């Protein structure tokens, strides 16, 4: 599922995730966006072997299990199918457990180099939320 700006951010803020570790609900539309364009379905590979899943491109080396992660872990005990269904729930409680972790959303490559330090709130203007 492809995902509209608006309704992405309406359910991202049922799900929790606005001021989540004090991470306003416009810096999660913004990463999802650079790192995914809002599409559940999108997956890239790494250099490593590892492939990221999802509408916030959860790599494998650490988060999911994929069957072909050779030495990876499964810290969100998932299989990595599960982050591209429609229903993002299981991305949506995987990330908290990431931006949890230490690093905040530095994590996310994407967040760091095209959301942090813009004006993230632009990306829910004009939203019923
Ligand atoms: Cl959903
Ligand atoms: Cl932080
Ligand atoms: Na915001
Ligand atoms: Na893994």
């Amino acid at each position: 599922k492809v995902f509209g700006r608006c309704e992405l951010a309406a359910a991202m803020k049922r799900h929790g995730l606005d001021n989540y570790r004090g991470y306003s609900l416009g810096n999660w539309v913004c990463a999802a966006k650079f790192e995914s364009n809002f599409n559940t379905q999108a997956t890239n590979r790494n250099t490593d072997g590892s492939t990221d899943y999802g509408i916030l491109q959860i790599n494998s080396r650490w988060w999911c299990n994929d069957g072909r992660t050779p030495g990876s872990r499964n810290l969100c005990n998932i299989p990595c199918s599960a982050l591209l269904s429609s229903d993002i729930t299981a991305s949506v409680n995987c990330a908290k457990k990431i931006v949890s972790d230490g690093n905040g959303m530095n994590a996310w490559v994407a967040w760091r180099n095209r959301c942090k330090g813009t004006d993230v709130q632009a990306w829910i203007r004009g939203c019923r939320l």
